[PDB]
């Protein structure tokens, strides 16, 4: 359920815990939108491990790619 | 409802995180000015890439 | 072969004719590399479709995802 | 002919050295354009530095960009 995922961003942004995709999920969309992350969860931001968080920001470009291409139609 | 850049950011984060987002959410991707949610799209990408970048240090 | 390719290329690279997205790859090599573009080439981005450029250029960025992606392990 | 930026670019697939970047621009262009890369090209892709290689894929990257922007006028 997305309500199971509603929740987890939730406590994500409370503590900085939690998956560190979320976390980073999470950080690319208080980008997104104009909006000043919580201190948990840009704390969290200077610790993820540099290889992994590459990997996840990658997947993200690669699904604002399908978003895209799909709105060329 | 609300700010379609909003709407948008949702629905990215919702592909993002493997999450399936509310049909509410869902109906308006289809509804967006094309013109519109393009723009906006490509700014994501360009944020994105901030953060890559960032982390390439 | 590549070098039915190349000669395409090389083609394309005096008179700025032949296919789209081999046009514009072209553009995108031009512009990694920090070369300045033929006249022909140039003069071919100010005319290609909006939307078949667009398209093009999305499935650019998504190559080179798998090549970064690649490069992460 | 009159083509400085062609005679090395000539170089790279017939021979695997020179400019890292250039080989790694030359890789971009043989996978935007549905080409099957030289033996001497793809040799080089397995032996650059990761922590380059990076560097130089998301620049061309960013330059795809500028030329997505361009086109959304
Ligand atoms: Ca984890
Ligand atoms: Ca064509
Ligand atoms: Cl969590
Ligand atoms: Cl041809």
């Amino acid at each position: 359920l997305s309500l199971t995922g509603l929740k987890r961003a939730m406590l994500s942004l409370i503590d900085g815990r939690g998956p560190t995709r979320f976390v980073l999920a999470l950080l690319a969309f208080f980008r997104f939108t104009a909006i000043a992350p919580t201190r948990a969860v840009l704390d969290r931001w200077r610790s993820v491990n540099k290889q992994t968080a590459m990997k996840h920001l990658l997947s993200f470009k690669k699904e604002l790619g399908t978003l895209t291409s799909a709105i060329n139609r």
